C-alpha cells in the first residue's frame, strides 16, 4: 500500500482503510480532519509511467453542479504522489443487487436507476469524456439523509476526452485496446474499436438487463475474446423477452449510431419514462433494500 493507516496527507486527510484500486492507483476511506466527515482519497505513484490522475480530477471538476457526480474536496502532488479527495458514497449496485433474495431487482428499482445513469452518462459526454467503465460497481447509492435516493457515478479513472479543445470529435486511433470490464464491454469495444458515447450506452443496456433478470448469458465467462464472441454472435432481442417492450428502441437506436454520432439521450430516456408511465412506477416509490412497505 502506497499510505499505510493513520497516514495524514496534507495535515487535513487521515487515512482509515483501502477501499479499492492497487494497479494504477489505491483508493483509501479517510477522515476529514477539518469538516470531520468521512471521504474518499485516491493516490497514485509520482514514479507511475501512465498517470490518469490529472486527468480524472479535470472531468471531476468539469462535471460540478451536475447531479449524480461526488463533490470535489481537494487535490495535489508531491515527490511521492498525487492526490484527489471526493465526497465519500456508499453501497454500489452490483452489492444491492447480489443482497436482493434472487439477485434482481425488480422493474420499479431497474427502471429508475437507469434513468439516474443515463442523466449521469450524458453529463459526462456533455463536458467532452467518455466514462469507458459503466458498470454496477461504480454505481453507488448516497450515504446521507440528503443523498441516500440519489445514484453517484464515480471513478474517471479510465475516462478519455472524445472532443478537441473547439468541441470537434476527436479522430479516432485506428486501434484501441480496450480497457474497461469485459462482462458490461460493447462488442465496439471487444473489437479493439475507439470507444465513443454509444458504447457507454451499451453498458448501460446490458447492466439493465442483468439488474431485471439477475444474468448475462456470458456472466463468469472471463475470456476476452470468448465474450466478445458470444455477444457478436447473439441475438439481443433475445435479451429483451422479459423486459418492457419500449427496450427494442433503445436496443435499435444504439445498434445505430457509430463513434461520431451524438445519442439521442431523450429517446433512451423516453424509453424508461414510458415503461415506468405504463406501469404506474413513480419516483416516490421505495427502491428494493428499502423496507417498511
Ligand atoms: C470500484 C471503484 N472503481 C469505484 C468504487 N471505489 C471505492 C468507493 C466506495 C465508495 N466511494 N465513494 C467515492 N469514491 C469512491 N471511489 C473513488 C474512485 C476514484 O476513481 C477516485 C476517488 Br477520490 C474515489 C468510492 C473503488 C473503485
Amino acid at each position: 500500500d502506497i499510505l499505510p493507516a493513520n497516514y495524514v496527507v496534507k495535515d487535513r486527510w487521515k487515512v482509515l482503510k483501502k477501499i479499492g484500486g492497487g494497479g494504477f492507483g489505491e483508493i483509501y476511506e479517510a477522515m476529514d480532519l477539518l469538516t470531520r466527515e468521512n471521504v474518499a482519497l485516491k493516490v497514485e505513484s509520482a514514479q507511475q509511467p501512465k498517470q490518469v490522475l490529472k486527468m480524472e480530477v479535470a472531468v471531476l471538476k468539469k462535471l460540478q453542479g451536475k447531479d449524480h457526480v461526488c463533490r470535489f474536496i481537494g487535490c495535489g502532488r508531491n515527490e511521492k504522489f498525487n492526490y484527489v479527495v471526493m465526497q465519500l458514497q456508499g453501497r454500489n449496485l452490483a452489492d444491492l443487487r447480489r443482497s436482493q433474495p434472487r439477485g434482481t431487482f425488480t422493474l420499479s428499482t431497474t427502471l429508475r436507476l437507469g434513468k439516474q445513469i443515463l442523466e449521469s452518462i450524458e453529463a459526462i459526454h456533455s463536458v467532452g469524456f467518455l466514462h469507458r467503465d459503466i458498470k454496477p460497481s461504480n454505481f453507488a447509492m448516497g450515504r446521507l439523509p440528503s443523498t441516500y435516493r440519489k445514484c453517484y457515478m464515480l471513478d474517471f479513472g479510465l475516462a478519455r476526452q472524445y472532443t478537441n479543445t473547439t468541441g470537434d470529435v476527436r479522430p479516432p486511433r485506428n486501434v484501441a485496446g480496450f480497457r474497461g470490464t469485459v462482462r458490461y464491454a460493447s462488442v465496439n469495444a471487444h473489437k479493439n474499436r475507439e470507444m465513443g458515447r454509444h458504447d457507454d450506452l451499451w453498458s448501460l443496456f446490458y447492466m439493465l438487463v442483468e439488474f431485471a433478470v439477475g444474468q448475462l448469458p456470458w456472466r463468469k465467462i472471463k475470456d476476452k475474446e470468448q465474450v466478445g464472441m458470444i455477444k457478436e454472435k447473439y441475438e439481443h432481442r433475445m435479451l429483451l423477452k422479459h423486459m418492457p417492450s419500449e427496450f427494442h428502441l433503445f436496443l435499435d437506436h444504439i445498434a445505430s449510431l457509430d463513434y461520431f454520432t451524438k445519442p439521442d439521450y431523450q429517446l433512451i430516456m423516453s424509453v424508461f419514462e414510458n415503461s415506468m408511465k405504463e406501469r404506474g412506477i413513480a419516483e416516490n416509490e421505495a427502491f428494493d433494500w428499502e423496507k417498511a412497505g
